[PDB]
């Protein structure tokens, strides 16, 4: 193995008094001649290694020919017909199906045949009250703007020239009169701003003479603004809002004429958006004195925050609502899975529904009177399953299995929590084909993340089943700095507490060895960004710990990643080397870059990064390559992958990762 040559300079920073070298630090422009050439020649080395190996092809093609299948989601009455989305697996964008009770199903809307090339793509879908009309927004391209489009249901002609200058808009009917929807600019003619309005487009008259709803007078002038009718059409909901931070939101009666605006919140001080409506009384989801959010009522004839009443009182997980078939569904996420409870409308408890395991969950969302609902589920050992359940009773049937070539009953995904070194206990994941041995030689992947508040939830992925079908197993943990419980389990992990997050990672290491899953010759580490950091410090601090690191697209540099591109927008998680010496001795103390150290023998790896990259800059992951093909002294090889200018691409890229981690255990076969 001959790594390319890297040159060494001779840039020395300093930081409060201390100083640090940095050979590497022309390599943090990714558009110089000398570093392109250098990304040039390690690919050429990294590819040569990765054709040696015997079975990538083989592990490349089963990939290939699993990634694609089709996909189906729940059935919606509309008027006269079932619709439902499809795709043929293939297919860009998802087609519209619709199905009348006697004949068969036929293709209704067909996104994809509306752009040669198949980029203007549907976005907002409302049907009229009857079901006989179809409004809808399409983008172009990756713009912002957006065209509301009226088909008539029936003959599937367009009922009228579309609206034009629709932008952050929601569409929302009001019976079969018209519907309410954002924009910009005065349907007549003028000059932009920033004044977001809500319009009314009543069916039969031009765009030009919609009537102002909200949003123009000074009192009114917000960046953002939504309207949404309530399904029986009695009450209008505005919301209004100038960041993604909380939203005033006011209330009209609809039942009477000229009712006027009342204001069920005022100021900008929280979040709160309209559930549902029975009779005079509104159904409201507020983060309102209550972070993990809370569901209350209140009549619409005095509507303000000193009125609203709990329903679904706060709880210490995260609430989310839905609602269907006469019933609210309160869901939330412990130990990181789906949990779903059954409530009517007056607040009473009726059952805790029994889904299909520990995973993720979609669904739950219907009208008044639909007789059944629909809900996904889906987690690493399953892929996307489509569920049916009867309110009333609470049975659950299967509806619509995967296409997805992975058997279900062959896998297995258990939930298990282990002690970190403070003795905190942390939620892990393993999945793997059925029939595995806990002899403790399983080639395994941990994967982690720890951080920025976000929680890592179950979800499946052709890749990780086609690493279960070689005989791997996958383990996820729920390392602190993640947003699995609440704040004080997300500030654990973040400024000079970072180091919890990778102590955890550990600790979940060895629990895998000690419960006889796998053995370090048998370990490999993986994540990706604030996932990456993760791999580098560890493998940093514990090179003895595993046989193989997969970090992509890491923060590798902890002292000058703030300096970098869209690096300011991690302080609050990391801190920085410049806040005060004593952020600057933690974040030089597990910096993977500057942890890194000649002699040392590290775990075979393979850094992934793309040669260019507005997020996480390509800086971090090639100069630690560089580090580590500088000061490895041990037999494991220190490769960069780095991708250039696509399924096609992905597919390669876990392809090479399964076949280099595989080759790099020993096998010389695939496993069995």
């Amino acid at each position: 193995l001959h790594y390319p040559v890297t040159r060494q300079g001779e840039q020395v920073d300093h930081y409060f008094g201390q100083a640090v070298a940095d050979p590497y630090r022309w390599l943090e422009d990714d558009r110089s001649p000398e570093t392109e050439a250098w990304v040039k020649a390690q690919n050429a080395v990294t590819q040569d290694y990765l054709a040696q190996i015997p079975y990538r092809a083989a592990i490349k093609e089963k990939l290939a020919a699993s990634w694609n299948y089709a996909k189906e989601g729940a059935p919606f009455r509309e008027g006269r017909y079932h619709y439902f989305f499809k795709n043929d697996g293939l297919q860009n964008q998802n087609v519209l199906w619709r199905q009348q009770e006697g004949k068969p199903a036929e293709v209704f809307l067909d996104p994809n045949t509306l752009s040669p090339d198949g980029t203007t793509a549907l976005d907002q879908l409302s049907f009229s009250r009857d079901g006989r009309i179809l409004a809808y927004s399409l983008s172009l391209a990756g713009s912002d703007w957006r065209e509301i489009h009226l088909m008539d249901v029936e003959s599937k002609q367009p009922l009228e020239t579309p609206l034009k200058d629709v932008k952050f808009s929601g569409i929302s009917w009001l019976g079969n009169e018209g519907f309410f929807y954002s924009s910009y600019d005065k349907p007549d003619g003028s000059a932009r701003t920033d004044q977001h309005k809500v319009y009314f487009h009543r069916l039969g008259t031009a765009q030009e003479d919609d009537r102002l709803v909200f949003g123009a007078i000074p009192a009114q002038h917000h960046r953002y603004v939504g309207a949404t009718v309530t399904e029986d059409d009695r009450f209008l909901l505005i919301s209004a809002a100038n960041s993604t931070s909380g939203n005033r939101l006011y209330v009209k009666d609809l039942s009477q004429e000229n009712a006027p605006l009342l204001t069920v919140q005022g100021d900008l001080d929280a979040d709160v958006s309209l559930v549902d409506n029975k009779g005079s009384t509104l159904y409201l989801l507020t983060n309102r004195d209550a972070p993990n959010r809370r569901l209350v009522t209140v009549d619409a004839a005095n509507p303000g925050p000193a009125h609203w009443r709990d329903l679904i009182p706060e709880r210490q997980q995260v609430l989310t609502v839905h609602s269907g078939s006469g019933y609210l569904f309160a869901e939330y996420m412990v130990d990181a899975t789906a949990r779903v409870e059954q409530f009517d409308y007056e607040g009473k408890r009726v059952r805790e529904v029994a889904l299909p395991g520990l995973g993720s969950v979609s669904g739950f969302n219907g009208k008044h009177d639909d007789p059944a609902l629909y809900f996904g589920f889906e987690n690493y050992a399953q892929p996307p399953t489509l569920y049916r359940f009867e309110p009333k009773s609470g049975a659950i049937s299967l509806y619509r299995a995967s296409a997805a070539p992975f058997k279900p009953e062959d896998y297995v995904s258990e939930q298990r929590f282990y002690q970190s070194k403070d003795g905190t206990r942390v939620p892990l994941i393993i999945s793997y084909r059925k029939g595995l041995k806990l002899d403790g030689s399983n080639p395994t992947i941990l994967y982690g993340y720890g951080g920025f508040d976000v929680s890592l939830t179950p979800s499946f992925s052709v890749s990780v089943a086609n690493w279960l079908d070689l005989g791997g197993v996958y383990a996820v943990a729920n390392l602190r700095g993640g947003g699995e419980y609440g704040q004080a389990w997300h500030l654990a992990g973040t400024q000079q507490n970072k180091q919890n997050v990778f102590d955890d990672f550990i600790a979940a290491a060895e629990y895998l060895k000690a419960e006889g899953y796998t053995r370090t010759d048998r370990l490999a580490i993986r994540g990706g960004s604030n996932g990456g950091l993760l791999v580098g410090a560890v493998m940093t601090q514990r090179p003895d710990l595993m046989r193989v690191a997969l970090p992509a697209v890491g923060v590798l540099d902890m002292l000058r990643y703030h300096t970098f591109t869209a690096g300011t927008g991690w302080a609050y998680d990391y801190g920085t080397s410049a806040d005060s010496e004593a952020m600057f001795d933690y974040l030089k103390g597990y910096s993977p870059l500057h942890n890194v150290r000649p002699g040392v023998s590290y775990p075979s790896t393979m850094v992934t990064t793309a040669d260019h990259n507005d997020r996480v800059v390509p800086a971090h992951s090639f100069k630690f390559a560089a580090t580590l093909q500088a000061d490895n002294a041990g037999p494991h090889p220190q490769l960069i992958r780095i991708e250039t200018n696509p399924v096609a691409k992905l597919i390669e890229q876990s392809a090479d990762i399964y076949a280099f981690t595989l080759y790099e255990m020993g096998y010389r076969e695939l496993p069995r």
